[PDB]
């Protein structure tokens, strides 16, 4: 099958495609702000949304992740193997990863709409070359 | 976080750890039935269900996992290593996969309400013992 | 005090003494039935029956038999008297305590008044010799 | 499992902590308390009161207790492990069982409520320093 994560929730993996990728926040601090934020919903047994199943999802999958880096590294003689394995772990698929944090994260907190309009328009920003790209780009906000 | 993903389901690990590891089915059997039966609606930008939420996550995870199996096969040199972690992959990562599958896909097909009473009854059942229990192993049917 | 302890339900000893050993599921498939059925209430500070009163009271008390088994194997140096002990403890012991946690787990599943009838006709059944009696126990089940 | 056994009762096992080991009566005084005051209903075929259940269970887990202490002095002639045995079936299980037994005779005579406003005054009495710490420790009483 083909499924793209973001087609339901009206984007897609292109759209995100806009954001380069050294713009996700690291895991650690998308999965800070989860628990700060949404910590008791997502811990609840209620569909409160899709995008809390999803972020649901996503958490568990870097859990899981996490629990075989450890086991690579209990369990892994050749300190190559093992580091080469735990350095893809974390950046390979932490990448993709902190895109459906950060995708589900903003749209809870800003809306789904918003956060495809700022996709929209952060693209636009981006892809405006350096000399007439202006220094205040689009951000998230409420206030 | 500490996150159940079958609670919004009204389940738990538990209750899942309460059938044998063995009986659930191959990752390849529950991949090609959820193709078979609901690739379309996977495919589609609806939230159609939280059950087809959560499926296109671990379909995904599952992918990213095979993707896994692939590069260490490619990007290491240790054979040891190299089948010790992608036999870790199928079959650790890979009880989990076919546990969740198997209970969304089922949810799906019968019920999420069946396949938990399901659940109970074929635990207590595979617990009886043999001269006091039914003496065929109960089974999910649409027929 | 000579107190029975299914007199309280409607039972007694000796209604109950008719169902063999063999009847009976181990003390680690009754205890998995008791936590995947019923741990959410029996961890729960309310009373929601005299049948989860007492299963926390044999739950609690095989518990500390299973402390002293460990200890009997940490403390005790005569081989022989620690296995004996530990023989005792798991055989004689664990009947009783397979048959209390069947009882009360059986109750909360199907019904006391049930449960009751289910050992009145199975009595009947294993009082009767075989040659006289059809092959196949009653079947107390949720199917 | 982890099962408090005084949840359902209003209590803690930290509750009930406050008391030292050495303040619960012996569990013959507490037997023949409970036998002089609630024989009748603790024989009888009436659930009386979760506290009159939880009892009938303690009482019977000390003649269980009783009944592998007389075995391991018949069965066991290593006098050495028998001693070993028998102290540790009196001493440290005792302990707990008449935690138990003071707790749910004491509810039985005095009040659920005036039993745990004992243990917070106890509590009291005995965190307090010695050199203020009144000589008349608290006790439960109907005058």
């Amino acid at each position: 099958m083909d499924i793209d994560p973001y087609k339901e929730f009206g984007a897609t993996v292109e759209l995100l495609s806009f954001l380069p990728s050294d713009f996700f926040p690291s895991v650690r601090d998308l999965l800070d702000t989860a628990s700060a934020l949404y910590r008791e919903a997502l811990e609840s047994p209620e569909h409160c949304s899709p995008h809390h199943t999803a972020l649901r999802q996503a958490i568990l999958c870097w859990g899981e992740l996490m629990t075989l880096a450890t086991w690579v590294g209990v369990n892994l003689e050749d300190p190559a193997s093992r580091d080469l394995v735990v350095s893809y772990v974390n950046t390979n698929m932490g990448l993709k990863l902190r895109q459906l944090l950060w995708f589900h994260i903003s749209c809870l907190t800003f809306g789904r709409e918003t956060v495809i309009e700022y996709l929209v328009s952060f693209g636009v920003w981006i892809r405006t070359p350096p000399a007439y790209r202006p220094p205040n780009a689009p951000i998230l906000s409420t206030l």
